[PDB]
DNA sequence: GGTAGACCTGGACGC
DNA sequence: GCGTCCAGTCTACC
């Protein structure tokens, strides 16, 4: 009863909710789409995981999202928390205004977005959206997913245990620069990405003055936050992409990787115009960047992760 | 300046 | 069952 993940049906008035359609939000689009790696469908439509520094478990009826928080008497959200929540799904932004925007200036968007209703992008945390996706590169959503997991037991704060799994917060840059953290990585089953974390983390505590220059960032124009990135080790032009478009507030910024390409070349009959290159390059993979931004305008990052749920789901 | 290759890991087909 | 195929970044080299 008190006891695992709970469930809206078993304890009721754990539960808070917070008005917002299917049509602004679909859990199961969002959650597992690979914007974050932290959320499980624990119980059937009930997403868990760690936001705020703190356990939730999200689930959603037709008009309303329902959110529930284990932090010291068992109660249910405050407005406050639940505003937390808010702020992560960027509930002030309102999707079907920006579905009715890209469907109307891009057919196969309009036919594409009728199915997948609900795609919106999570405001994450600086940190844990560059080291997830330093663990992404030339990987597949399901690893990712574990090895983040792995990454957070082995170095971040314990939070809290429902049934047999227990909650850690996201690393800071001190545990991740600390002595040995590769090797253990490596043990963790990172790859090679397992020195890219921790050179990364030392470079930024180290030679770009810490957590202060990351931050800063959100302030910065896209440009520049994206060359900024560029320096640290398995930062890529995608997985700054991706760090600018999910925790920096750049929404024009568009994440370019094998899915963007099929897409671009299945539903748009896409070719590189004024690169050099047929296939992908860093120069080609730029200017698809441009191509989408062209077509959707400044929420083109948002855009983009339609047609990547779309595609995943398919 | 703009390429080819190598690269951790493990669920997938292919045969 | 074994080998190859895949889900971006970095570097040696033209
Ligand atoms: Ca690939």
């Amino acid at each position: 009863g008190s006891e695992g993940h709970r469930t809206l049906a078993s304890t009721p008035a754990l539960w808070a909710s917070i008005p917002c359609p299917r049509s602004e939000l679909r859990l199961d689009l969002v959650l597992p789409s690979g914007q974050s790696f932290r959320w499980r469908e624990q119980s059937p439509a009930h997403w868990s995981g760690v936001l705020a520094d703190q356990v939730w478990t999200l689930t959603q009826t037709e008009e309303q999202l329902h959110c529930t928080v284990y932090r010291s008497q068992a109660s249910r959200p405050t407005p406050d928390e639940l505003e937390a929540v808010r702020k992560y799904f960027q509930l002030d932004v309102t999707l079907a205004q920006l579905y009715h925007h890209w469907g109307s200036v891009d057919s196969h968007f309009q036919e594409v977005a009728q199915k997948f209703q609900g795609v919106r992008l999570l405001r994450q945390d600086p940190i844990e959206c560059l080291f997830s996706f330093i663990c992404s590169s030339n990987n597949n959503i399901a690893r990712i997913t574990g090895m983040v997991e792995r990454l957070c037991q082995a170095f971040g704060p314990r939070l809290i245990q429902l049934d047999d799994v227990t909650y850690h917060g996201f690393p800071s840059l001190q545990a991740l620069a600390g002595p040995e953290v590769e090797a253990h990585l490596r043990k963790l089953g990172l790859g090679y990405r397992a020195r890219y974390v921790s050179a990364s983390a030392r470079a930024i505590l180290e030679e770009q003055g810490g957590l202060a220059w990351l931050q800063q960032l959100r302030e910065s124009s896209y440009e520049e936050a994206h060359k900024a990135l560029c320096i640290l080790p398995g930062v890529g032009t995608k997985v700054a992409d991706c760090i600018c478009l999910m925790a920096l507030d750049k929404p024009q910024a568009v994440p370019v990787q094998v899915h963007m390409w099929h897409i671009a070349q299945r539903d748009y009959s896409w070719h590189p115009t004024t690169s050099q290159a047929k296939g992908p390059s860093p120069q080609t993979n730029k200017e698809l960047g441009n191509f989408f931004r062209s077509l959707w305008g400044p929420y083109a990052g948002w855009a983009q992760a339609v047609l990547f749920s779309a595609d995943l789901r398919q």
